[PDB]
DNA sequence: TAGCAT
């Protein structure tokens, strides 16, 4: 029974917490033990949903948050109807305005470190990468940041708030260093 | 699978 687990459950809304729990269990893993992975998955979900709220109403197909089988089904429907390349790893959103998949990532390292790791470990060229840090930096493919500044700014604000909440509980050093 | 580790 870790502090980190009880922190996560009062920091994120129940719908995000339930989707996180399902994602770790769908891959046979324990929120109670892998508490840093629990917090990261909740963080990734919250950013993806905040990001999809930033568009015009029909702009994005949400992939993140669905059962894996249904996620790939929706990816195949997009690739078959748009002709866009089928990504190798499950993306987070599909941008109907710019006709591309987006993979969002959140990092406690310098933004470019995770960006470059993603820009290889995913290879599948045409997928747009958008990285956010817990210090208010972002980095996106071709410096194309997809949303208005206000929509990205509220994401950066929320991430710094998660950081301060973890730090005020002495969970940040453990989280940052794991 | 998240993303930090290696
Ligand atoms: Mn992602």
């Amino acid at each position: 029974g870790s502090h980190m687990e009880d922190f996560v459950r009062q920091c994120f809304n129940p719908m995000i917490v339930e989707l996180a729990e399902k994602a770790m269990k769908e891959y046979g893993e324990d929120p109670k033990i892998e508490t840093n992975k629990f917090a990261a998955i909740c963080t990734h979900l919250e950013v993806c949903f905040m990001y999809s709220d930033g568009g015009s109403k029909h702009r994005f197909e949400i992939i993140e948050g669905r059962d894996r089988i249904m996620a790939w089904t929706v990816v195949n429907s997009i690739c078959n109807t748009t002709g866009v390349e089928k990504p190798k790893f499950l993306p987070d959103l599909y941008d109907y305005k710019e006709n591309r998949f987006i993979d969002i990532g959140v990092t406690r390292r310098e933004v470019h470190i995770y960006y470059l790791e993603k820009a290889n470990k995913i290879k599948s060229e045409k997928t747009h990468i958008h990285i956010f840090s817990f210090t208010g930096e972002e980095m996106a493919t071709k410096a194309d940041y997809t949303l208005d500044e206000e929509s990205r700014a509220r994401i950066k604000t929320r991430l710094f708030t998660i950081r301060q909440e973890m730090a005020s509980r002495s969970l940040w050093d453990s989280f940052r260093q794991s």
